[PDB]
């Protein structure tokens, strides 16, 4: 039987009926033990409305605004009896004011994205610089000094960001024990990011490469998707951003970075799903990425932060996103970008149009005495069919994570707000891991200067493959 | 019934039976007369031997190279009893060689590239302008200066190059009809640079659309399209290159001219397949090309120059391919670029294969009064199967330029080498246009600069839309 883990007595109050709440509310349904009519669900889609009801849910048609939401969420949280749990799998809300609400009357809080509300986006008179993860997340850190402790509210737990935390954790370890490092595991952050440093970790790609497939050719002026296309053309149009190390020695001339903050993030004038980077995953082999923004990139580069004394930060790894998405999402930017508009229709690929693939999703760790190590999940969407409904492999990824950042928050539900990166990665994997399919560690001698210089001069460096310099497509 | 053009009197000597030879050969069966033994094919594959055997034509299984070809091209061609025909259609072969023996015995001569025997492309000693077009063009230029007159050499006369320099000509005359200027049109190469000078062109883009599907997804580690893939891998790894306007006033840095020759061009140390153009064709809108190296991007920009009396060029218009292959060319281009190296395999999608799509194939004419306009061929893979076999859209665009030049070489069997520029026009599109599908024309507003700046600082003239510097894709 599936594990049933802890009673939810309170309400649960989800926000958003997407592809990926239609995911996870199976599964919450599956491991947690509630009166049904506790939950209700948020949305303001008729689609939504229908699937809902199509489950026998609470259904309440409104999108969530800065207007309405004082109003409309603070009855649902606080209706009692016990301890209420917002699952917030939104788009166009404000992840912040949700979760400071939540807080503010008890509840618990768990997102997969700091998400601005909507308007932030596409607003032409912020500055590129407000535009970045890395000041929204920086929203969410201070928002953390001002009020320390408290009830627990997990931000930013979905496959990436989210479990790429805890495969980094998880990856490390293997990489001690393979290249004989000695000492006990890593129980603080101070800990894990000496442990990054002597093991020499130079940098962390999110390695990402989805191989799922439709049973109908990508059609002229729709973007496709395996999940949502409105949150992946958001981040993609944010400028390129990355968790900056300490090794790099060059930066493009266009690169930027911030004036206060944790100070661990770099970002680029230039769309981030219009920015290639050269990496690799098992199943691909060399590929280009995209470099689009992600809160992991920072959050990742930021815990594994080494300061001295007078805090200056002396070791640091790179972190960034290098994302090979679906064919027909790679088709999608080729045209949305080609035609500097976005396309007037879009659809997210649905388990039953599906005929195989998978979304190997894992970190790769690169500038150790072995060179590269790519750690994670190759879930199949014959796999996911198997143990999971209503979602193909990207969603159960994304799914299963909330499902672990629920369970751990419901067993440390005074622990304030925290990242991925502050959850405890065992129990987070335990709970995770039966739907991951094969979680593997693979090794790789490739490198960013593979190849290189071809028969063009090339502006690359040397000495050292792994500089940003020699990953970075320039065009 | 078919028009049967005219009556060859020797041998056919085909080179090549690939995508182009095998739609080539029924278009020469159906519209000349000569004796089926006078027709020969040469080429080392066995899928090509067995295909020509269940066609019933003689084949010869030997690869042509610089140790053989006089021995074996020169008694074929010259079998008698009067004048034959090389109709070459390969690659791996010098073009400037086969096209100079078959002048030297009497034999009329026609391709679709100036290709350089095996090994040229990949040389390293090589340096990059070396390996350009603009200097293969230049041996095929030297080789008319040294003999003049002669018999009749058709140099490029597929589609593009070939075809395209044809609609140029069309596009430029409907340009003055459609201004209320009437008159006499050019008919000297002097004049047409004039029309085009007088009309205020001050560029072409050979702007194509590929939109063929397969009934089969993309293939892993495969190199898909429409037509050769070895072909269009040489000439995407070659540097991007282009005809070089006098409107323009700015280029990259790492652009390059000639020290010597007509010109008219210059290239880029990059590869012209990993190269973004914003262009647009009436079907795709606004679209990216790659900017591949294409023969016609000089000859037809050369064609088009007007020279002071001191010898200065005082006008050329800007001419380059802004190409979008098939979407399985897409992916495949992404593929091997993101890995570094060309895939293990590859195939070409044979008619039986797709499921539908065209290859909008024009030439937009841009600068002038009506801003933009759009003059070619938007061929559909439903009509190519109705009206010749064995090829799909991309390959009877092809095939039908060949037998227009040929008609035209063997009406005009005294003219020496010639481009597709040099040609009578109308004569060719009068015998090609019964391939072609729709043929038309059309205007568009639409210019580099829509929609721009966005969100992101660019490096822009808004004073020139269509200046290089706004349609080049840059970070
Ligand atoms: N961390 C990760 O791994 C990860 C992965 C995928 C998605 N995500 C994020 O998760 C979120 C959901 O993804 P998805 O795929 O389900 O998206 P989706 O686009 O499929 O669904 C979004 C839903 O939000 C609803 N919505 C829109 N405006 C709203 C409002 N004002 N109030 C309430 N609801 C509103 C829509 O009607 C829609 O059903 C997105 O923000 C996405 O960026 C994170
Ligand atoms: N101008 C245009 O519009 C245009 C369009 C398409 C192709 N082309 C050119 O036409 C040519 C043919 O295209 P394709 O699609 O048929 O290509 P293809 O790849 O399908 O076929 C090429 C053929 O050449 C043969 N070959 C290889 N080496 C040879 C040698 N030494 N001697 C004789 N034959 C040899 C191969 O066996 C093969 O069958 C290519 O050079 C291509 O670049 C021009």
């Amino acid at each position: 039987d599936w594990p049933v883990y802890h009673r939810i007595d309170g309400p649960i109050v989800m926000i958003g009926f997407g592809s990926i709440g239609r995911g996870t509310l199976p599964l919450i349904e599956r491991h947690f033990a509630f009166d049904r009519s506790k939950l209700v669900v948020i949305d303001p889609s008729d689609e939504a409305r229908k699937l809902a009801e199509a489950r026998g849910v609470r259904f309440i048609q409104q999108a969530v605004t800065r207007d309405n939401y004082r109003e409309l969420l603070v009855p649902l949280l606080t209706a009692g009896p016990g301890q209420g749990f917002c699952v917030n799998l939104s788009v166009d809300t404000s992840s912040l004011d949700i979760m400071e609400l939540a807080r503010e009357n008890g509840a618990l809080y768990i997102d997969t994205v700091v998400e601005p509300w909507l308007g932030f986006y596409f607003d032409p008179d912020l500055k590129p610089e407000a535009r970045s993860n890395y000041a929204l997340r920086e929203t969410v850190l201070a928002a953390r000094r001002n009020k320390p402790g408290g009830t627990t509210a997990v931000s930013c737990c979905g496959a990436n960001p989210g479990m790429v935390s805890w495969f980094v954790k998880q990856a490390l370890v293997n990489l001690a024990a393979d290249l004989g490092v000695t000492g006990e595991e890593p129980t603080t952050r101070e800990e894990w990011a000496r442990l990054a440093m002597d093991l020499g970790v130079k940098g962390i790609h999110i390695a990402e490469r989805d191989t799922q497939r439709a049973s109908f050719p990508k059609p002229f002026d729709v973007f496709v998707n395996t999940a949502s296309v409105e949150g992946f053309v958001s981040e993609g149009l944010q400028p390129a951003e990355l968790g900056w190390g300490t090794f790099e020695r060059w930066m493009p001339d266009n690169a930027r970075g911030h004036d206060s903050g944790c100070g661990a993030g770099i970002y680029l004038l230039q769309p981030g799903a219009n920015t290639r980077v050269r990496s690799w995953t098992p199943t691909a082999m060399a590929q280009y990425g995209f470099l689009v923004t992600h809160n992991e990139s920072i959050s990742i580069a930021d815990f594994l932060t080494v300061r001295d004394a007078a805090g200056q930060a002396v070791y640091r790894p790179t972190c960034h996103y290098a994302y090979h998405p679906c064919n027909d999402a790679v088709l999608s930017l080729h045209e949305m970008f080609g035609s500097g508009k976005r396309q007037s229709d879009w659809r997210i690929l649905d388990e039953t149009e599906i005929v195989d693939g998978i979304d190997e999703l894992g970190v790769l760790l690169y500038g150790h005495g072995k060179n590269a190590y790519w750690y994670g999940s190759q879930l199949s969407i014959e796999e996911t069919r198997r143990i999971a409904p209503d979602q193909n492999a990207t969603g159960l990824q994304v799914s299963s994570a909330v499902l672990a950042g629920m369970v751990w928050a419901l067993e440390n539900p005074n622990a304030g707000i925290v990242e991925a990166d502050d959850l405890d990665f065992r129990r987070c994997l335990e709970v995770q891991t039966p739907y991951l399919g094969p979680v593997v560690g693979v090794y790789t001698d490739w490198t960013p200067l593979a190849g290189r210089p071809g028969l063009f001069p090339e502006d690359i460096d040397t000495s050292d493959p792994w500089q940003f310099r020699n990953v970075l497509v320039r065009d």
